[PDB]
C-alpha cells in the first residue's frame, strides 16, 4: 500500500514538470485510491488577481460534460421513459425528413448516426433553426456503420433523453444526477454567489471563458471543482455504493460497451479500453487524427455490461480549459486532472497513466 506521502510526491513530480512544459497556470488533481480521494492543487486560477487554485476552484469541463449526459440518459432508460432502440423520431416527430428513419437514440448517444458534424453550426440560435439544421442534414453513411465523434450527435441525445420526463435538461440533471450524488458545486450555469470561485481560462496569455451555444449544456457546458469531480469519478467507479436505483443503472449503462472501434469501446459518454492496456495505445488513440476521424465500427449487440478491468476515461476542453479523468474499476483507482489551459490530450493521458501506474 502506497503511503499518502509517496503518492503526494508521485503526483508532485509528474504534474509540476507537466505544468512547466505546457505553461499551464493552474490545475487541481485527485487521485482516488483506497476508498478515499486525495487532493493536490497547483498554480493559479486567475493570474491577474493572483488567486491560487484551491479545492473549491470551479473549472470548465468541456467535453467531459458528455459523461453526465451519458449517465442522465441511462437514468431515463432505467426509469423506462426512453429506450436506446427507439427511433430518434419518436421524441422529435417534427423531424420528418426520411433520412432519419433507421436512426436510433443509441446512434445519437454514440456518434454512430451517419456523419453528424462535430458541431452544431453558429447560425443555429433557436428551436426553428435547430430543427432546420437536422432536417437539412444529409448522412454520408448508413446508421451503425461509422463512428464520427460529434457534439451535434450526443448534444441531441441528451436533449431528447429528457423529453418524456417533461423536465428541462438543466432541471433533470440537478434532480436525478447532481443532487442524489451530493454534487452541490457542479453547475450548468454558475450562480452569482459562486462566480468568485470561477477560474479564468488561459489561451495564449489571454484570459477566457466558454460562450453560450445550442446544445451546450449537453456537450461542453458543465463546470465543477475537484471535490465534486472526484466524487463523480468515485460514483462511476463504484456504482454499488450508489443508493438511488435508477441512477445506479444509469451509471452502468453509460459504462456499457455499444461499439468496438479498434482498441476502443464506446459507452454513453464514457470510452473504454480493456485493462491492461499500454500507455502507447491510450496516448496514441488520443491524437486528433484518430479522435476526429470517422472510423468503421463493430456492433456489440447485445451491449456488453460494465467490464471492471477497463481503463475508462474522458478528455474535455473549452477555449481556455483542459481536463481529463480516468479510472480502472477492477483496481478501484482513478484520477481527475483539471487545468485552466487546453493543452494537448496526449500529454494529459501520459501524465494520468503515469500516476495511476504507480498505484
Ligand atoms: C470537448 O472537449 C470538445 C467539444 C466542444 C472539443 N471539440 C471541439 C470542437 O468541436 O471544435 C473543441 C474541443 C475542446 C476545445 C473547444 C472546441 O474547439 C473550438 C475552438 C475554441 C477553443
Amino acid at each position: 500500500p502506497v503511503s499518502e506521502k509517496q503518492l503526494a510526491e508521485v503526483v508532485a513530480n509528474t504534474i509540476t514538470p507537466l505544468m512547466k512544459a505546457q505553461s499551464v497556470p493552474g490545475m487541481a488533481v485527485a487521485v482516488i485510491y483506497q476508498g478515499k480521494p486525495h487532493y493536490y492543487t497547483f498554480g493559479k486560477a486567475d493570474i491577474a488577481a493572483n488567486k491560487p487554485v484551491t479545492p473549491q476552484t470551479l473549472f470548465e469541463l468541456g467535453s467531459i460534460s458528455k459523461t453526465f449526459t451519458g449517465v442522465l440518459g441511462g437514468d431515463a432508460i432505467a426509469r423506462g421513459e426512453i429506450s436506446l432502440d427507439d427511433a430518434v423520431t419518436r421524441y422529435w416527430p417534427q423531424l420528418t425528413g426520411k433520412q432519419w428513419q433507421g436512426i436510433r437514440m443509441l446512434d445519437l448517444a454514440t456518434y454512430t448516426a451517419g456523419g453528424l458534424p462535430l458541431q452544431v453550426p453558429d447560425e443555429v440560435t433557436d428551436n426553428a433553426s435547430l430543427l432546420r439544421f437536422y432536417q437539412n442534414w444529409q448522412p454520408q453513411w448508413k446508421p451503425g456503420t461509422t463512428r464520427l465523434y460529434a457534439n451535434a450527435s450526443i448534444g441531441l441525445f441528451g436533449a431528447l433523453a429528457v423529453k418524456p420526463s417533461g423536465m428541462p435538461y438543466e432541471q433533470a440533471m440537478t434532480t436525478r444526477v447532481l443532487k442524489p450524488l451530493k454534487l452541490d458545486h457542479t453547475w450548468i450555469n454558475v450562480p452569482k454567489a459562486e462566480e468568485a470561485h470561477y477560474a479564468w481560462g488561459y489561451r495564449d496569455g489571454k484570459a477566457v471563458r466558454v460562450s453560450p451555444g445550442m446544445l451546450d449544456a449537453q456537450a461542453y457546458g458543465v463546470k465543477t471543482n475537484v471535490q465534486d469531480m472526484a466524487n463523480w469519478v468515485m460514483a462511476n467507479m463504484a456504482p454499488e455504493n450508489v443508493a438511488d436505483a435508477s441512477l445506479k443503472q444509469g451509471i452502468a449503462l453509460a459504462q456499457s460497451r455499444y461499439w468496438r472501434i479498434g482498441s476502443m469501446y464506446q459507452g454513453l459518454g464514457w470510452e473504454m479500453l480493456n485493462w491492461p492496456v499500454e500507455a502507447n495505445t491510450v496516448v496514441e488513440g488520443s491524437d486528433s487524427k484518430v479522435a476526429l476521424a470517422p472510423l468503421p465500427v463493430a456492433e456489440v449487440n447485445p451491449p456488453a455490461p460494465p467490464v471492471k478491468a477497463s481503463w475508462v476515461h474522458k478528455t474535455g476542453s473549452t477555449g481556455g480549459f483542459g481536463s481529463y479523468v480516468a479510472f480502472i474499476p477492477e483496481k478501484q483507482i482513478g484520477i481527475v486532472m483539471l487545468a485552466n489551459t487546453s493543452y494537448p490530450n496526449p500529454a494529459r493521458v501520459e501524465a494520468a497513466y503515469h500516476i495511476l501506474e504507480a498505484l
